[PDB]
């Protein structure tokens, strides 16, 4: 019986996790949902608690804490431990009844909860790519100290890569470890991209695209920030750095490939040049499920892939002139140090400015480039606590520098 | 160091094996070629012996035995054990200095050498699919007796399938063992086919096709028998039965898919509905190499797959009306017993009649169909020597029956 906590259970990752858990549990009792954690969605959490009956409930916002206590009195034969804030989150991570934690929260609370899950030697199913890009050095150090802790990737391309690896090799190492690629015989990665809504657009058309164009009739309905990142291909840029950190693959050995059908989710070339790929319909339930079942798989009732119906799969190179965010991501990754932290923070601001019609498409990459050029490399702190503060200071600095650049030109 | 014997070293499989061994050994000394076995080509064997310097040389034809001995006196600092016939082959299989044996011979010598390899508890890299289709029951029985022997698939689609499996699971079972699919969490197989030279012909066009049409402007350098089987899609029919026996996959869970680009070599759907596939250029060096490195991989200098250049991958269902041999293979497999033995034997005759311009395209499937209808199921011998005799007698009967049907409706 797999004992799982869901952090951010009313978000997209959290609700997809509970859906696949429900469906798999109908086939065979595999999962025990031990904890649910949300920001402020009391009614939604109450409804989840009535179905899954977790041992723990937690809610960040303290003004709806007593409302939650009163709601759960309506549930028959059920006496949960009801907690609140960061202290509740810490108590959940330290519980001996929890084996695996799905991190479905963004920004700092994602990183903070990941930190606590690692400190308690848990399996961490991590969907927040920005935390790996920004704080990769810190997570790597924490994983070296807490030897039984593991990060298992949920980001679909990185789940795909992970699924292409031989678990007889994977089990000798773990993600975010030096020498991961060597142990797994990895030569090179094909990192698949949908390409977003702008692949056929000219440079002159790209000059005038708006956030409405990027968000209009999405093929897959996902959040605004990632949709804008998909449009600029900064999503893939961030994912290149994520690949480097998770799998210890050199930047020269990561190739972005535009695959508009989104059936092949990524591919791994091994040292003999054989290539393995993972395929399914574009659906987050498979990557989430594998993060919770690894190193095994369990039965689902998901729709089987019909390759004859799919019929055609296509691949092409992305144009770096048209999608300069990709180039900037590689440059930041290759330069190393805290340049990925700066890239991520400056993109957070630029993405949001574009979303709100404050800047143009190529201003996104212009601002990111300028902030990157404004940063000086820093000696990397050997001390774990100093290193986290260093990352947070640089993050804050880069957001401010991006905002100042905007303000001056405006 | 991996100690290898090559049976049929001057055929297509043998020459590909020695090429990839040579190239891999230039990067790192991995392989010792301990034995080479050929039918007739004494001169070619001498040249191989001069380069590879194997401890054993064997030749099936006794009339060129003395010539080989005299030739080898030319090689400096070299004193091999020089053998001939079935006896020489048995002696090679029984050597404690040999770990892995590549079976690149067909027909009787192929089944015969496979048997002796298994009896001596070797790893057997098996490229002769006809042995598995005709003698699957016997090979299963033999592998149950000889617990440390293993068949590793070399046939490209079956190697692909094998490469899509997690070795943490594969190492708890072995090919041709009951429950192989259950242990590996296999739900379904996509068995990829080139479609062959007649794939786009109308029914009227198919009625007239000749063997010269099948053999003309061939895309890859392979033998006449398999080229004719590719044209009729009986190659894939045989490979369906091969999949069933190697992997214990039910016939209803094997789907033939026409993939004309021959980049994806086959795919495995797991019980969660995630699909894994193996990809490379159509080149037999990868499947051969993997059979000799499994459960590891080693470095090659093969050309890396350029997915952007490949650009497009396509998939469609084959027409059973145009390719009735596929339907016959499923029917024979599903019926079970020795019907696969009869299918293989009757196809051997019908393929050869068509190759030599004695019958038409649809006569191939007609003869096979009639022979299958003439066969009565038999009680399966419990004794392994009786079982081998039973298989061989059914094989002879079915070839004779096919020939007599040809002679009647001449
Ligand atoms: C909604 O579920 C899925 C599952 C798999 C694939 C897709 C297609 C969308 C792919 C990515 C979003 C992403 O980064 N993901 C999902 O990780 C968009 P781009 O950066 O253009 O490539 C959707
Ligand atoms: C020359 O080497 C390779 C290597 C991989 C793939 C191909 C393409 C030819 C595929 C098969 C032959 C076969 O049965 N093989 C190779 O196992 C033909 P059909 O039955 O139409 O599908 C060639
Ligand atoms: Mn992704
Ligand atoms: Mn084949």
């Amino acid at each position: 019986p797999i004992n799982v906590a869901i952090f951010g259970s009313t978000g997209s990752i959290g609700t997809n996790a509970l859906n696949i858990i429900r469906e798999c549990n109908k086939i065979e009792n595999v999962f025990n949902v031990k904890a649910l954690y949300v920001n402020k969605s009391v009614n939604e959490l109450y409804e989840q608690a009535r179905e899954f009956l977790p041992e723990y409930l937690c809610i960040h916002d303290k003004s709806v804490y007593e409302e939650l206590k009163e709601l759960v009195k309506n549930i028959k034969d059920y006496k949960p431990i009801i907690l609140c804030g960061d202290e509740g989150m810490k108590e959940i991570c330290s519980s001996n009844s929890i084996d695996k934690i799905v991190i479905g929260i963004d920004s700092f609370q994602g990183l903070y909860s990941t930190m606590y899950a690692i400190m308690n030697n848990k399996i961490v199913a991590l969907a927040n790519k920005e935390s790996i890009v920004s704080a990769g050095f810190f997570l790597k150090k924490l994983l070296n100290i807490h030897k039984n802790a593991k990060i298992i990737p949920v980001d679909s391309e990185h789940s795909a890569i992970f699924q292409c690896l031989d678990n007889n090799k994977v089990l000798k190492t773990k993600c975010l470890q030096d020498n991961f690629s060597k142990i797994n015989n990895i030569n090179k990665i094909f990192l698949c991209s949908s390409g977003g809504p702008f692949q056929n657009l000219t440079m002159d058309e790209l000059k005038n695209v708006t956030s409405e164009n990027a968000l209009k009739h999405p093929k897959w309905k996902m959040g605004k920030k990632i949709t804008i990142d998909s449009a600029t291909m900064m999503n893939k840029g961030l994912e290149v750095i994520e690949t480097h950190f998770l799998f210890d693959v050199d930047y020269n050995d990561i190739e972005v490939i535009v695959h508009k059908e989104c059936i092949i989710h990524s591919c791994v070339e091994f040292i003999d040049k054989s290539v393995i790929s993972q395929m399914y319909y574009p659906d987050m339930q498979i990557p989430i499920l594998y993060s919770l079942t690894w190193p095994d798989r369990i039965k689902t009732n998901l729709k089987p892939l019909d390759l004859a119906q799919v019929s055609t799969l296509t691949f092409h190179k992305p144009s770096l002139e048209h999608f300069p965010c990709i180039k900037l991501a590689y440059q930041a990754g290759i330069k190393g140090n805290f340049y990925p932290t700066v890239l991520n923070a400056s993109n957070e601001i630029a993405n949001n400015l574009f979303l709100n019609n404050k800047i143009k498409y190529f201003d996104i990459s212009s601002i990111i480039s300028q902030v990157l050029e404004s940063f000086n490399s820093q000696k990397v702190s050997e001390n774990s606590e100093d290193l986290m503060k260093q990352i947070l200071q640089i993050h804050s600095w880069a957001k401010d520098k991006a905002t100042d650049i905007y303000n001056k030109h405006n």
